[PDB]
């Protein structure tokens, strides 16, 4: 909402962090 260009997504290094989220993802995603 706010008028900061903050809003588009966080710089592509803490994107990696992201990465820490999805390789939760990467269990939770099926059973085995």
């Amino acid at each position: 909402e706010s008028r900061k260009g903050q809003e588009r997504f966080n710089r592509w290094f803490l994107t990696g962090m992201t990465v820490a989220g999805v390789v939760l993802l990467g269990s939770l995603f099926s059973r085995k």
